[PDB]
C-alpha cells in the first residue's frame, strides 16, 4: 500500500503463547512509540517497560523494542512491541493503534513489499521467504532456508551478465565465444534440470491405482498410508469418492489417490465416481495396476482388461501390481511384462510393500545423490522454458540466415525474460499478486 | 530432574507465523548459547546472527537475546531465539538443541512456576496459573494420542511386551535362584537381547515413513443423509471434494480436509449422514464417523431448516447430545436458509451457536468463518507432542547398547538388570508407567514359584 502511510500488523501465529508480537513500520512509528510509552528507548535495547493506553492506564506489560531505519528488516523506523499472547490484550492494543490517524493494517506481503522496494535482495528471495514458512517436508524446508540464501539469484546474474556481455560483443563488433557460448548453455541446462528436481518434492507427483473392485486397491493404499485410509470389505464398489492422500515414501512428498473399481453400474454415485477417477488419470504422473493373480494369470496389459488399455493416452508409464499373490504362492518381486513393471505382493499380509515403496521411489527421477540444490516454482520454469526459446531461435538465425540484428533482438529478449525472475523488468502487477498470496502481517 | 535443570520449549502458538520463538531457562543456558550462536552476544541486545548447526550450515537467521538472571522472566540464565514461525524448520531446531547432554523438553506450563517460585512475577494470580499449567498440561495429555495412533502404535507395544519379557527372564533368576524354573540363564539370553534391539530399529523407522502430521486443530461437520454435509464441506475447502446429490447416504467414506484461516489452521472432517444403517458399508461408516467425533475438536451439528424450526441441539437430537462429550463445544448450523428464507446472521440458543445460512448458494459462510476464528487451541499440537516420543525412545537404544556391552566381560546380572530397569523406565514415557511391583505380579503369574 502506501509506503507514506503508516503501517501495523500482527506476526506470531492466532491463538495463545508466551508472546504475542506486534510489528509496526512507518514515518509515524515514533509518535505512536510515544502515544503508547511516552518515550523512546535506546534502539536496539531489549527495554522492560510498560504499555501506555490513551486514558493512562496500563494496557500491558512486555518487552519493547525501538529500529530506526535502515538498519532494520524494512530499513525504516520500525517499533517491534512484544507483549504475551493474550490474543485480547492484544485485540486491544491493535485497536488502540489503529485509532492514531495515518495507521492502517498493511496488506499481506507489505513487509516483504517494501524491503523489496529498497532493494534489500532479489525479488525472488520475497518469495523464497514463503514457501519456508509453510512446507511439507524436512528437506523441503531445508531447501528453501538454503533458496533464501541467495544462491539463485547468483546463478541468474551470472547468466545475465553472460547474456550482457554477449551482447555487447554484438554491439562492439573467435570460435572460443562460441565454445562460451555453448558451455553457458550447458550450465543453464545443468541448472535448470536441477530446479526442476527442484518443486518436485513441493508436491512429488501423483499415481493413480486402477483395477476392478473386488480387486484390493484401497487395501494397498491403506498399507501405504501406514492407518485406517479407507474402508476394506468383500464388498463390491467398496470405494466410491475419489480420495487423495499425501505421504512421503523417504524423505520426497507425492499424492497417492484411489478410485472406485471399473465397473458398469446402474448407480448415478458410482458413475460419477468412475468418471473422476477417468479424469484424474491423466493429471496424474504415474499409474499402477492392481490385479488378483487367482482371477488370471495373464500379464500381458491387453489380456488383463483391453478396454483399459486403449482407454489409457500412450506416454503414461504404467504398472501392473498382482494383489493377492500369497495365495497364488507366486514369488514376490519385480518383474517386466510388455516393457512395464510388473510387481507381485499381499495387501492385508503387507508382503511386498516394501518392494512397492522402493519402486515408487526409484522411477520417479529422483536421489539423494545432491543436496542443497535449489527450489523452484512455476513461473520460474516458463521464464527458464522462455528463454531458452528465445537463445535456440538466435542461434538458429545466426547460424541460417546470419541476420545479426535478429541475432541481438531475440538475446536481448531472452535477457529481459530471464531477467523477469530478478524483478529489474517484471511489471508491478506480477510482484503485487504474488506478495498479496503471503499471509496477513507477513 | 532437579530445578536446576535447563530446559528448552517454544513460546509461539503452534501454527503459521512470521516470527518463531524458542526460550531456554537454567544453569546450561549459556552452554546453549555457545553451543547454538557459538558465542556470546551483549546482554539485553538486539544482536543478530544466524542459527548454525554442528556440520557448518545455517537452520535459520533471526534475533537473539541472552538475559541473565535475576532481570528476567524466570530471574535466572534464559536464552531467546526468534527467528522464522515454520513448523519443520522448528522442529529441526529444537531437535538440534535436545541432543546436548542434561537438556530435556519442558512440561506444560514449566516456565510459570520457574517465574512463579522465583519471586519474578506477582502473587495475586495463584489461581490463574492454577489454571494456565492446568489447560496445557490437560491438552498436551488429549495431543500425542494422535502421534500414537496408527501402524507407528503398533510396533512399540511389540517391543515393550518383549523388553518385559526378557526382565521377567533375567531377573527371575536374580532373586528366586531355589525354585525349579530352569531359567534361560545360559548364554542364550543374549540371544533373546539382540532382537529387542532389532525390533526397536523397526520402531525407529516406522514413524519415518507414511502421513505427514499436518498440525491443526481438528472440525467435525455431521448430520443425517441429504442433510448439506457435501455442499458444506465443499463450500468450506473452496474446491469440490465430495460428490452432491439428493440419494439418502451418498457418502459412506469419511473424508477429511485442510484449510488455513488467517493464520490459524483448522481440519475439516466428512462423514456419512448419521442415520440406521441397513449395509455393512453404512454401518462401518456410521461406526468410523462416531469414533472419530469423539476424538473431535469443534463440531457443527446438522440442523436441517426445512426438515423442522426447531433450535435447541438436545430437541432436535437429544441422543447424539447426550452421547456427546461434555466439554466438545458444539455449534449449530440451520441449514437450508435460502428455501427456508429464516434471516442469516449469528444467535445463541442456550448457550450454544445458531447459524442459519444458506450452503447451496454461500450464505452466511462469511459467519461461521467468523466464529470459528473467534472462538479460539495452547501448544502441544503435532510435532512436539511427538517429539516426546522420539526422544523418550531415543535415549532407551543407548542405555541397551551399553548393557549389552556389559556381557562380553564378566557375567554380572545386577549390572544387566539396572541396566534394562533404566531403559523400561525411558520406555514408561510413551506407554505408561510400569512399576517394580508390576514386574513381580507378572514373574508370580507366569511361574509356580509359590512358597
Ligand atoms: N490376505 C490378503 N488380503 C488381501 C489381499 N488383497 C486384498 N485383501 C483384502 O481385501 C479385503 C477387502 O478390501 P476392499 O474394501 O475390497 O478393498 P477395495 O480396494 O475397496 N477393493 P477394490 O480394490 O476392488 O476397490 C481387505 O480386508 C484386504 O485385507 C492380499 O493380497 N492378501
Ligand atoms: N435447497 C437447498 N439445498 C441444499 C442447501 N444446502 C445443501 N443442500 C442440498 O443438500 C444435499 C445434500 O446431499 P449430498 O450432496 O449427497 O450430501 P450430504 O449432505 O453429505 N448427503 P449424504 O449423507 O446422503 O451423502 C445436496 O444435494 C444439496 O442440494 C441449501 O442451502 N438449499
Amino acid at each position: 500500500m502506501s509506503d507514506n502511510d503508516t503501517i501495523v500488523a500482527q506476526a506470531t501465529p492466532p491463538g495463545r503463547g508466551g508472546v504475542g508480537i506486534l510489528r509496526i513500520s512507518g514515518f509515524k512509528a515514533r509518535e505512536v512509540a510515544e502515544t503508547v510509552l511516552g518515550k523512546l528507548p535506546k534502539p536496539r535495547y531489549a527495554d522492560y517497560l510498560p504499555f501506555k493506553d490513551a486514558d493512562g492506564s496500563v494496557l500491558d506489560q512486555g518487552i519493547a523494542l525501538w529500529f530506526p531505519g535502515p538498519n532494520s528488516f524494512t530499513g525504516e523506523d520500525v517499533l517491534e512491541l512484544q507483549g504475551h499472547g493474550g490474543p485480547v490484550i492484544l485485540d486491544l492494543l491493535l485497536k488502540r493503534i489503529l485509532t492514531i490517524p495515518g495507521l492502517r493494517i498493511a496488506r499481506p506481503g507489505e513487509f516483504s513489499e517494501r524491503a523489496f522496494l529498497n532493494d534489500k535482495l532479489d525479488l525472488a528471495q520475497a518469495e523464497a521467504i514463503a514457501d519456508l514458512i509453510d512446507a511439507s517436508s524436512e528437506q523441503a524446508a531445508r531447501s528453501a532456508l538454503n533458496s533464501l540464501q541467495g544462491a539463485f539469484s547468483a546463478r541468474v546474474n551470472h547468466l545475465v551478465e553472460a547474456l550482457t556481455h554477449l551482447r555487447i560483443y554484438v554491439e562492439a563488433a573467435d570460435g572460443k565465444i562460441e565454445a562460451q557460448l555453448n558451455d553457458v548453455i550447458a550450465d543453464l541446462d545443468a541448472v535448470r534440470a536441477e530446479a526442476r528436481q527442484g518443486s518436485l518434492l513441493r508436491e512429488g507427483m501423483k499415481v493413480v491405482i486402477a483395477g476392478r473392485p473386488n480387486a484390493g486397491k484401497s487395501s494397498l493404499l491403506n498399507a501405504l498410508a501406514g492407518r485406517e485410509a479407507a474402508i476394506v470389505t468383500d464388498i463390491a464398489g467398496t470405494t466410491r469418492d475419489v480420495l487423495r492422500e499425501h505421504i512421503h515414501i523417504d524423505g520426497m512428498p507425492l499424492h497417492i489417490i484411489d478410485t472406485a473399481g471399473l465397473r458398469e453400474a446402474s448407480d448415478e454415485v458410482e458413475r460419477i465416481g468412475i468418471e473422476r477417477a477417468w479424469q484424474e488419470i491423466e493429471q496424474a504422473d504415474r499409474v499402477l495396476f492392481m490385479v488378483d493373480g487367482t482371477t488370471t494369470d495373464a500379464v500381458d496389459p491387453a489380456e488383463i482388461w483391453p478396454e483399459f488399455i486403449a482407454r489409457l493416452p500412450a506416454k503414461l508409464p504404467i504398472t501392473v501390481v498382482r494383489n493377492k499373490a500369497d495365495i497364488t504362492g507366486e514369488t514376490l518381486g519385480m518383474s517386466e511384462v510388455n516393457g512395464h513393471a510388473l510387481i507381485r505382493l499381499s495387501a492385508r499380509t503387507g508382503e511386498g510393500v516394501d518392494v512397492l515403496r522402493n519402486h515408487l521411489k526409484q522411477s520417479m527421477g529422483f536421489d539423494t545423490n545432491m543436496e542443497g540444490g535449489f527450489l523452484a516454482r512455476r513461473r520460474h520454469l516458463q521464464a527458464l522454458e522462455q528463454a531458452a526459446e528465445h537463445l535456440q531461435q538466435g542461434k538458429a538465425q545466426l547460424l541460417g540466415a546470419w541476420a545479426g540484428e535478429l541475432l541481438a533482438e531475440e538475446l536481448r529478449l531472452a535477457q529481459q525474460n530471464l531477467s523477469e525472475i530478478t524483478g529489474e523488468f517484471t511489471s508491478d502487477d506480477l510482484l503485487g499478486r504474488i506478495f498479496s498470496s503471503f499471509c496477513i502481517g507477513k
